[PDB]
């Protein structure tokens, strides 16, 4: 995941030619071209039994990891067929409050974007699922800066213990329901992972309503480091891929 001046997103296609593929993410969501789809079934976010395990700085972002060895936290419904298990969430964010999201809405960039990553249980494990066109479902939630998000603060306050690449910390009993907005109204389209290997295995479900976080919460994201301990400091900021061509896809609205 290079995001620097010399290995950023514009360079990824040399190692990962699918970077110029037909169903790459993120995309700009043009709210006046998306169409309401009455065939969509209700979206079901079932996180009551979620079991968080750990938080890891992987040099790209930080991942909050879940126990996915049973259907404890699943996403169903919407555009999805079957059951998708929560494996981790992470964020992308900017150096400045006016940038950081991956998806855009009518070209608007948000300060950050939350990705709750789920895999289709029919494929047995995550690594098999990413090889399938319907392998993953990613729930995307925009972050704007305004009032503090109480449900995010436990995350913010462990970041000091995972400052550098390769550090992890115990992160049990975190409830990801605290990161959801009130409304589950969404846009959906077929896409890809937004970091290498950029595999075209994702059904994207992007919520229309952003959550608000405070300036102080996002400033703590920006104190993380892309580098490992003992290396020259490179602040973990602007870890987002810009919008990719929509090509032969239709974005559908649930509302
Ligand atoms: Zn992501």
């Amino acid at each position: 995941c290079g995001y620097g001046k010399h290995n950023g997103p514009e360079h990824w296609h040399k190692d990962f030619p699918i970077a110029k593929g037909e169903r790459q993410s993120p995309v700009d969501i043009d709210t006046h071209t998306a169409k309401y789809d009455p065939s969509l079934k209700p979206l079901s976010v079932s996180y009551d039994q979620a079991t968080s395990l750990r938080i890891l700085n992987n040099g790209c972002a930080f991942n909050v990891e879940f126990d996915d060895s049973q259907d404890k936290a699943v996403l169903k419904g919407g555009p999805l067929d079957g059951t998708y298990r929560l494996i981790q969430f992470h964020f992308h964010w900017g150096s400045l409050d006016g940038q950081g999201s991956e998806h855009t809405v009518d070209k608007k960039k948000y300060a950050a974007e939350l990705h709750l990553v789920h895999w289709n249980t029919k494929y047995g494990d995550f690594g098999k699922a990413v090889q399938q066109p319907d392998g993953l479902a990613v729930l995307g939630i925009f972050l704007k800066v305004g009032s503090a998000k109480p449900g995010l603060q436990k995350v913010v306050d462990v970041l000091d213990s995972i400052k550098t690449k390769g550090k992890s910390a115990d992160f049990t009993n975190f409830d990801p329901r605290g990161l959801l907005p009130e409304s589950l109204d969404y846009w959906t389209y077929p896409g890809s992972l937004t970091t290498p290997p950029l595999l075209e295995c994702v059904t994207w479900i992007v919520l229309k309503e952003p959550i608000s976080v405070s300036s102080e919460q996002v400033l703590k994201f920006r104190k993380l480091n892309f580098n490992g301990e003992g290396e020259p400091e490179e602040l973990m900021v602007d870890n987002w891929r810009p919008a990719q061509p929509l090509k032969n896809r239709q974005i559908k609205a649930s509302f």
